[PDB]
């Protein structure tokens, strides 16, 4: 709660008459204080209105004796936001949302998912997929593999030279990739309006048969198998539901799914809509249930192994002696002391059910203002989220994503629509983009400039600032500071303890997580390239 209007009057009292902008503050404060309603949103909006009115005063009367008391008010307002979001608080909808789009869901992922279902029988499992787009990953691989071969043939004389700059390969390949995506897309555009009303998979299958020497029967049985496999396993179809309720988000989803072949970005969109509409918990398929706090509370962690690695080996232990998941790595566990390896066996064998090893979600109490998110390396990471349907912050994130894409597309579209190659298209995009640079948005611009090569070239990481963690971190900034449309600033893990995915409720250091956190950096690029050259021979 905030100081009364009367208290502010006393605190900010001065020899001067009350400025008009000061009277407004007093009114906004009083009206906040007199809020009878207990809906979190309406309190928030009034707090926001008060805060804005304070900035108006302070920016106009920069030397006012009142500024100290008003600066103190603004500090109290920051705390009031946290008090509100922590006020009314009840369990999220009992939905676990996963997403596997663009191909056949792996068995490996089904196993990880199975663990959650077993432990939380009262939770509905939603495995989102796109019934029309099972061939999207197949197409992306065809394009990349074809382009790799084209680039290696072109650069055949140079690639073996150990001093070869592998970037020359990646740039060259990107040109071939761009031309092939553009060929696909233009063909898609010619088909999609016919009275036959073809699907994405119809169009991809035909293109693959025509241009990539594929067999229709093989493609078709992969498609029908992917469909039944996913329907049999909590599968829920994006196309038959109410996820996409307006054209703008659909188009963002489609440009990622169809034009770029970026399934991670597509999934970034789907997870947010699933949360907005249904509420619940979202998880990547490499996340696992949290382990009971006191399970290995009696095993001292050696100084030689890190905090993270210790969390990994805990999972590996559970897995060597319960094999809940097939072929779970034992690398880190096999070592080193033969004592703890038995203390591990002792405690794990002393349990008989899975629910004794893993903790249940039960009620996750959140308010209708918030979204909770996992952390990694000091940043938020959207591989795990909790949110009530229609939550204020989840909408803030969606708005961030929409405005970032609106900006991206404003500059990108004219370049795409032009009939140009990769290099010329890039230039038209960059020349428009960087002419919009301000102090405020410069970094963001620099981050989205390599958008077209995301997934295909090293260090192209635009997704983060578009549909990924960067959009969430700016939305968190919006929310904490009662601002809107923040792009320059992000809030970090250390800023957001009040919004953390409760640690006890999640195990992030899983085997599939780690061998998935592969990033397209230089080092990884060097290795991929060396593999490419070794196979080519
Ligand atoms: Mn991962």
């Amino acid at each position: 709660s905030l100081i009364s209007k009367e208290e502010l009057i006393k605190l900010a009292y001065s020899i001067r008459p009350r400025e008009n902008e000061y009277k407004t503050i007093l009114t906004n404060l009083d009206e906040y204080n007199k809020l009878t309603t207990n809906n979190n949103e309406n309190k928030y909006l009034q707090l926001k209105k008060l805060n804005e009115s304070i900035d108006v005063f302070m920016n106009k009367y920069k030397t006012s004796s009142r500024n100290r008391a008003l600066s103190n008010l603004k500090k109290d307002i920051l705390k009031e936001v946290i008090l509100i979001k922590n006020s009314n608080t009840s369990p999220v909808e009992k939905n676990l949302h996963f997403v596997w789009i663009g191909g056949e869901v792996s068995d490996i992922a089904l196993e990880y998912i199975k663990q959650w279902a077993d432990i939380n029988a009262e939770y509905n499992i939603k495995l989102w997929y796109d019934s029309e787009a099972f061939l999207v990953n197949t197409l992306k691989k065809a394009i990349v593999e074809s382009s790799t071969t084209e680039a290696l043939q072109l650069l055949e004389e140079e690639i073996q030279n150990p001093q070869f700059d592998n970037m020359k390969f990646y740039k060259k390949r990107m040109e071939f990739i761009y031309d092939r995506q553009k060929r696909f897309i233009n063909y898609y555009k010619s088909q999609i309006n016919k009275p036959t009303v073809p699907t994405i998979d119809d169009i991809i299958k035909s293109h693959l048969v025509s241009e990539y020497n594929r067999d229709e029967t093989v493609l078709e049985s992969y498609r029908t198998n992917s469909l039944r496999k996913i329907n049999s396993n909590h599968g829920i179809d994006i196309r038959a539901n109410s996820l996409f309720t307006e054209q703008e988000l659909l188009n963002i989803y489609s440009q990622e799914l169809l034009n770029r072949g970026n399934l991670a970005a597509a999934s970034d969109i789907v997870r947010l809509l699933a949360l907005k509409n249904f509420g619940g918990v979202y998880l990547d398929v490499d996340m696992l249930p949290g382990i009971h706090s006191d399970l290995f509370k009696t095993i001292s962690r050696p100084s030689s192994i890190g905090l993270d690695r210790w969390e990994m080996i805990k999972l590996e232990a559970i897995m060597k002696y319960k094999k809940y998941i097939n072929n779970y790595t034992s690398e880190n566990f096999d070592k080193l002391d033969q004592q703890l390896k038995d203390n591990f066996k002792l405690i794990i064998e002393s349990k008989s059910e899975k629910s004794e090893i893993f903790s249940k979600l039960e009620n996750l109490n959140v308010s209708d203002l918030e979204i909770k998110i996992a952390f990694a390396l000091g940043s938020v990471i959207n591989q795990a989220l909790i949110s009530k349907q229609g939550s204020y912050l989840t909408n803030l994130v969606i708005e961030q994503v929409k405005n970032r894409y609106q900006f991206l597309n404003q500059h990108l579209n004219p370049a795409i629509e032009s009939d140009n190659n990769f290099t010329d298209t890039t230039k038209i995009f960059h020349d428009s983009l960087f002419n919009s640079a301000t102090a405020e948005n410069s970094m963001f611009l620099t981050k989205i400039a390599p958008y077209l090569q995301v997934g295909f070239m090293p260090e192209a990481r635009s997704t983060i600032s578009l549909s990924g963690p960067g959009a969430y971190a700016s939305a968190y900034y919006d929310f904490i500071n009662l601002q809107e449309n923040t792009i320059e600033k992000t809030l970090k893990a250390s800023d957001l303890i009040e919004f953390k995915f409760p640690e006890n409720n999640l195990s992030q250091l899983t085997e599939q997580e780690i061998n998935s956190l592969w990033s397209f950096d230089q080092a990884s690029a060097k290795y991929q390239f060396e593999k490419y050259v070794r196979d080519y021979t």
